[PDB]
């Protein structure tokens, strides 16, 4: 098993949606997968590396449920927005910054 962490981040995203999504990290401190409940079901995404690059990082199959945001490692995740979108091709998260929780 690479994933040897994981770690969760809390968003708010546009038209008061919410989301929970757990990132699993290997050792060099990359991501292996993002998680997600999804309609009160559990969604799996394996970081999709046919499409992410430097610039990109998604995660989930075509024909499925994808997250898409930038770079992603152990510095970078808990600063990064994102987006989902579902299998039909509707965002159905959008625009979502991960939660200040700072006093
Ligand atoms: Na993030």
């Amino acid at each position: 098993n690479p994933t040897v962490a994981k770690k969760t981040v809390s968003y708010v995203c546009q038209q008061g949606k919410k989301v929970k999504v757990t990132y699993g990290f290997n050792k060099q401190g990359l991501t292996t997968y993002a998680s997600a409940v999804i309609n009160g079901k559990r969604v799996q995404m394996p970081i999709n590396l046919d499409k992410s690059d430097n610039m990109d990082t998604f995660y989930g199959k075509e024909g499925g449920y994808v997250l898409s945001t930038g770079a992603m490692d152990s510095k970078s995740y808990r600063k990064q927005p994102i987006m989902i979108t579902a299998p039909d091709n509707q965002i159905v998260f959008k625009d979502c910054s991960p939660r200040l929780e700072h006093h």
